[PDB]
């Protein structure tokens, strides 16, 4: 399993290489245990080989409400969320217990290791003993949504509350809701890929199209993400997408983060220049030249709370010019580089910049530019529309700008 | 998976007991999944010898077997329960358990469960925590014994699940009523019920003491219930507690096929008890009746002749059986062990003691030998110096004269000058076997 | 093994540069018996970059592959020698070993050999020391050269005793005359023989200089002998020192099937170089010839159209090949790579560039692309904004403009003013492929 | 290593011989794995029982023990030389191998080398081929003997490389001069050189007849050289071939630490030889000198009292050593084995036989006991009934009478009337050690 020095060659797995060299709570919408046991199983098995310890929470599918509403015991939603009855425990018990063991077997029959924990975790307060027991043997802990009081009586508990408590106690890296409808929908009703809570939670709540169902579905996901490190994330895909949505570039599911406060200012004195200076020296090979910060004339500075990512804009013959874009390695891990770049370009639809031709960020610049002139040491990029005449001239000035860092 | 199996194979086949062990393993393969062995172990063992316990169990499972383990936690919940200021009431049963005690009982038995699972994995084994989900019980006692339960059904689902994954199933004695209510099961009935649902080949009680003791304070090697059980209950020497364990083991064995057995040892001895004929600890079987007679005509001589031929290698000399006189014959019902006496100048003389390896290991050789010496308090016999059985005879003898080829033993406390002449006679006897 | 394969294939089971690695891992399970790879390593690369060398070498193991490694003396044989006596040199190179200079060679090659074998093991791999017993040599006029030998036979017994063991044969250039007399053999003479006997699919040279530089001074990523050799020998900026290595390399590759290749890079990049189409370092192959013509009557339009359809997921629209007015067409003689150029308002215009991945992997796309841009120092062209070749195109462009669907590129000394219009005509040209 | 070392031990713990094997492992758990054993295999064995040889070696290797194996393809080479011809010359004391015979001594040895390496791998073991590089040698008598060498230096680099990786180093007796001249090494001078260099714990000689023989034709189970060597060397029955082996084995052992030992055995019995204190082989130690004396004042009684306290669990009753009247005393230099004889109504009566467990396993209990019974052909003694040394006592007696607390044994030609008498007396004797 020494699969870590083998991938220090490729593309995006270097960020899985700096967490594989440094786990995942899954809520399963029960409407999918009956559905695709084998595929949901293939997912959790794969999840382990890439060093995530699945801790799965499952309820009943419609298969349980229908077994109930056919025994003449309609549970209904109890005008709360769920789980109301007395005559129902035997059925709930056995419908959950069979489903639980079904999964433990499937995961194994898809290569992964597992552990049936039908009972003894949730109270009515978490006992993680059986969980850690499984984690300690590299086992997926499949947990049924069956709970008990202190004295031992069986009570049915709410998956949402069990998930919360479990996420609080474990501090998982990743939280995953597997649903049949894999992703939140935007305004058009398309698949809303990325939510940055603390840089778009305020808009989202006020937003008209955000019905009360998502309105508090998100207020909850926030409570989860708030109770975790910033490195954590809540994915929302579905079984047959899990792989692509956990670290890689595709994931046709939603990816909520907590994100951090963003500084956008035009006042150089409001910025910690030494923190920025360390950010640049750490992000690039070498440090800023002597007097660089002293001489700097800020147009806009975009700097995330933790000073691990920043874009400093200046003015070049009136054209917005990007003077500095610096992201620490383990903050590109949490999307900060992107949050900063995005906010910056929202500000500057027309933008000029340059990069040393052998800089590794160039692919990204090329991806992002609307035009580019290449030369032996330097490439100038732009976005926004403009005339051959204009750009020619501003591109000439950009190439003539004196270096802002020393060394190779 | 590849390194383990393979290297245990071309392993032990170079070890001392390796042959004997492969042979027990290969046979024990009446797998039916979790039909190998139910092992009871008290909490006092999980508390006083956890490394040892775990190792012994880990060994079984790395050698092919899949023990289902059931554990108590007496010392554990005596401590944890006094610490939480809750008194115990041993009313007409073994202890009432009121609502206030449950949380403690649940957590203490769950802790101990996990400890034992974890320890097994640390020993290199594979083990599943199953503190709940197997015993469904009725709560028949509510006012009288609180929350104690009688196992009404055994759900083996989790046991079967673990076994398939090749894990030892570690079960605690917590049950669930039919409505989901948590319940305390006493370890005796819990074991009875599991043993009845699994019908295992082997039941094993792991104790710190490691065996039942005879009248002399020695470990009683084996018990043949078909012959020894009456005697053992109507015996003044057998303490009240051992009487109970005896009647309980009887109860268990009665509800199993004839091929099953109970063993009683300590963890450190578990392997030698399971995989040697020798054993170590007490072995208990339902067993077979045994015939004592003075009449040769009521004996199956071709059946015996086969026993004698297989026990020693070479056969009986021609005319041996139609000429044999016969003072007394003691023959186990299956003809796999027999003692035949004749008379030597007036003395009782053991002319044949023949036991097949498997019967030796079941303890029928012992059984035949004991009923024989009860008959013949004074006894003469001989044996080749090569006979590996000589160690046993020496333990059993009251005297011995060794020679290059033969060794005369005698039993019964007469003196050297009194047997001197019958010893000379026994030496001069003709071989009763060819080769 | 069961904890190695399917996890490395399951990572590649659906990703990026993993459609092509899983492709290389499959080809590479072809004749594992050690016709896989001879890997020559400079004497120096085992002082400077020993841990990186090891880990590179070990990765190949964890992935199935069993390279035969040959190592030199270099900085070792120099220092350790002169610390006693004055060395000399008579033959073209082949140092010289008087006779009493041998004992040092043996122990020093052995040291380095074991040092390498240990370092690989420490890094997680499997290596066998084969400091001797593979090269059988002849003495070359003793009185002038001493104890330096020419390979007469190659014994592969100890090399297959690793191939069978899954370890990586680490070979020292030590030999023995037909009468056991230890002898010194020369590095790449020894490689020549090893390659001749094993006929590797791959022959890799490791150096601190991660490859071969070109006119500008970049790592020249590939050499197609059929079309590049003369060009490179008759070359100016190819210093005589580079010419030794091409002669040698051509030599080795002529003694190999057309599917083989040489690879000269740095240990850190060896994997990129072996398991990706783009590699990382200098790849050399015997290759294959190509046509450069401006007559459209001389091309197989049927063949080009099947390659375009195989290169992109779609075929040219009806009547394209009909009305195509070639300026220049550059076609590799297998037709697995091609560049076709038309004339756009007086500009040279790259109209089609098509390479099957196979040909991409083996440097034929580069060959075709280079002659083309040498013919057209000033080119215009476009590509779909989401085409992976855009990476290559950017590395090769002097300027670009990107809209949502198309991207226009150019080479040459033009600024945005001189090309503004033709770029605009290029964005407006019609598709030449189906949906 | 620590990862596999744990599991292998857990298994072995619950084996009958788990203890001793566990103990070899811990001994060699670190960075001297090649100092476990040098194993010499006779030419025959590779010819006849290759498959068993291989399985033996592969057993040791599977438990974590890396032998350093040396072979000299004897018989199969003899024939190979009868093949190409020119085979005879045995001038001095060794064979003489001329320039003509070399190219094929090589190929034969180098060949068996691979077969053995490959058998071990097949049998589930791990093994490195080391046919050349280790033995450096000065060429002996250029003329009279030819291309033969006396080892001058031992290069252990390759061996350590093998050990370090957990492979058994398989070494052929091919030498080479400092001027790189391949040469033929004598197999026994080869082992001596290697043993000197590695300072192994075990030196094993695998043979097909596996085990040395005594006068009566029985396997000679152990030799304690400090006390046995001289006798063995002057005994009529000890022949010339065997005398030669003892001479050589004594040299090996005089140059190793005290804890080292030589085993001579059959491949099929290797495990039982190293890991039990049984086995069909002969065990040989440098051993321990031993007094036999009638002189109580020449003995360290304090030490004997401590021997007695460890052997049995209690010290002698007050006044025992003061009162003692020694008939004859056999005490081993280290006081870990002792037999003390007294006089019982004139009969020789063994009053003490005390042997610590380690001494027993070294064969010192046998050294003392055998010397003692040589001196007292007629002997009476007693022993508590629950004494585990009783099985051995029975194996040694000519008769025995058993009672509840005690059992009286005797050896010697003795009439019923006699025995009865002295036996009655021995049962009556008072206990010599304070009670349990
Ligand atoms: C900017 C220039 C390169 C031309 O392009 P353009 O017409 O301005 O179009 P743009 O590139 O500005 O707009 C598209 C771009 O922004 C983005 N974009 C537009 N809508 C988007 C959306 N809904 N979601 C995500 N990205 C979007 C794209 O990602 C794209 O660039 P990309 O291909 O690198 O991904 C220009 O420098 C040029 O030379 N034009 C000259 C003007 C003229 O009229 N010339 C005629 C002769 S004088």
């Amino acid at each position: 399993q020494t699969i870590v020095q083998l991938l220090s060659h490729m593309r995006d797995g270097k960020e899985i290489r700096e967490y594989l060299h440094r786990f995942a709570v899954i809520k399963v919408g029960g409407a999918v245990i009956q559905d695709d046991l084998p595929g949901l199983a293939s997912a959790l098995a794969f999840l382990q080989t890439v060093g995530l310890t699945p801790v799965v929470v499952h309820g009943g599918g419609p298969q349980l409400d229908a077994a109930l509403e056919a025994a003449d015991i309609p549970t209904e939603r109890v005008d709360g969320l769920r789980v109301t009855r007395d005559e129902a425990m035997p059925i709930i018990r056995d419908t959950l217990t069979q489903a639980n063991l079904a999964l433990v077997d499937a995961i194994r029959d898809a290569g992964g290791r597992a552990a049936a924990v039908p009972r003894g975790v949730f109270e009515a307060h978490i006992h993680l003993d059986l969980v850690g027991s499984a984690a300690r043997a590299g086992q997926a802990a499949i947990l049924a949504c069956l709970g008990e009081t202190p004295d031992g009586t069986l009570v049915n508990i709410n998956a949402d509350v069990a998930v919360r408590a479990l996420v609080h106690a474990l501090q998982p890296y990743k939280v995953v809701f597997l649903t049949g409808t894999g992703g939140l929908l935007d305004e058009d009703g398309d698949i809303l890929s990325s939510i940055n809570l603390a840089t778009d939670f305020g808009d989202l709540m006020q937003a008209d199209w955000v019905n009360g169902g998502m309105r508090l579905k998100l207020e909850e996901i926030k409570r989860l993400l708030d109770d975790l490190p910033l490195s954590s994330s809540v994915s929302i895909t579905r079984p047959s997408e899990l792989a692509r949505e956990l670290f890689t570039h595709a994931g046709s599911g939603t990816l909520i983060r907590r994100g951090e406060r963003m500084v956008a200012t035009d006042d150089k004195s409001s910025l910690d220049l030494g923190r920025l200076d360390n950010l640049v020296k750490a992000a690039f090979g070498r440090p800023a030249v002597e007097g660089y910060w002293d001489r700097l004339r800020v147009d806009r500075a975009f700097v995330t709370e933790s000073y691990r990512a920043a874009a400093i804009t200046t003015r070049l013959d009136g054209w917005v010019y990007l003077d500095k874009f610096a992201v620490l390695d383990d903050a590109r891990g949490e999307g900060l580089g992107r949050t900063v770049w995005n906010r910056m370009v929202d500000y500057a639809p027309q933008l000029i910049w340059r990069s040393r031709t052998n800089n590794p960020v160039n692919g990204f610049y090329f991806e992002e530019c609307d035009g580019a002139v290449r030369r032996d040491e330097w490439t100038v990029f732009w976005r926004g529309e403009m005339g051959p005449v204009e750009v020619a001239d501003v591109v000439e000035k950009a190439f003539a700008l004196p270096p802002t860092l020393e060394a190779p």
